[PDB]
């Protein structure tokens, strides 16, 4: 219940602070992209959001590195607001290209969630003193929590979709661009 | 457990990437108006009131300009953007200070958050966790590395309907303290 506190808080962080900023617009965005910039008639950005939740919280900075039939594309247009006394703070999303068999099978805007950094973070560090497994326990309350906000947010409006899987991002077997075309090709 | 994570996160994924580089875009800036401060000035209002422009809290705080912007790779985001702002402290009408100013964020969430009826959080609940947030932050920037006298802490109350409070006056009496 104490795991359940931290992730609940950090779930509510993350739509309160973010997607419900972003998913509003991110459509527009896509859509501008896709009509100005992107006249590939099979290589279109989908229109969600992919967010990574790997249960084990391992979040590299780099997708690329991660996988090397995932690379990177381009930058949607960035997106701006003022926030909490910082002028024009930047919102800025990155667009993927998802490749099989040397062809561009999947192109859209992918992510990780960047709470997961915290949960590793406070696992890892005394002072905040959470085991491992608390983080694990917390991750799936956050992915738990945050699909209980998603459902029934106004802002998300088939714009945005959770992956969550267990594999680490050290893994031999797991490739991380065949996760995300296999929720891409359900739609 | 709730401020816990939020302190955690404020310094995880912002305090510790910004503070270590922060020294030297102010250098960059001081390119004859006034040096900035070194040290990054959060307001941390108990109340969780937090308004996305400052001169809305005090009019005598007034936007100056940017520092230059910090890039960074981040989960996946390429060349995620981290900006700050510069301000200047008016008294009596005439510049009395600058300083690189902003809020704690995750104190606007935990206003939003205790907003909502999902959260399932009280006004009682907020004021507490808001306070717990301030003990953790502080405790956590005790021992980091990345914290060395590049940033300075505000935490306050102000009741309901009490303008005897200045934010600019405070903030110039720890510029002048410093
Ligand atoms: N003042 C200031 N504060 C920042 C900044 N950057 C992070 N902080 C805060 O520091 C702590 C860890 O931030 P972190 O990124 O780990 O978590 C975030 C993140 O996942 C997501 N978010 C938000 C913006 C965003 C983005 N542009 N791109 C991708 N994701 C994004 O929403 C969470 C809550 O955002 P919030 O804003 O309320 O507080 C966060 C959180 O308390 C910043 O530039 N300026």
């Amino acid at each position: 219940k104490g795991n359940f506190n931290v992730a609940h808080g950090l779930a509510w962080s993350y739509y309160i602070g973010y997607l419900r900023l972003i998913l509003p617009e991110l459509q527009a965005r896509i859509r501008t992209y896709n009509q100005h910039y992107n006249n590939l008639l099979r290589g279109a950005v989908s229109q969600r959001l992919y967010i990574l939740l790997p249960l084990d919280c391992g979040v590299p900075d780099n997708l690329s590195m991660a996988d090397p039939n995932i690379r990177f594309l381009d930058k949607l247009p960035q997106q701006t607001g003022d926030r909490a006394g910082i002028k024009d703070r930047v919102y800025s999303n990155s667009i993927y290209e998802l490749l099989e068999n040397g062809q561009r099978a999947g192109t859209c805007v992918l992510e990780y969630a960047t709470p997961l950094q915290t949960l590793f973070a406070m696992s890892q560090y005394s002072q905040a003193g959470f085991s491992r497994e608390d983080r694990l326990e917390q991750a799936k309350l956050f992915c738990r929590t945050l699909e209980d906000i998603l459902a029934d947010a106004p802002e998300s409006q088939n714009n945005c979709r959770l992956i969550a899987y267990q594999e680490p991002a050290d893994d031999s077997s797991f490739s991380l661009s065949q996760e995300v075309l296999r929720h891409l090709r359900q739609e």
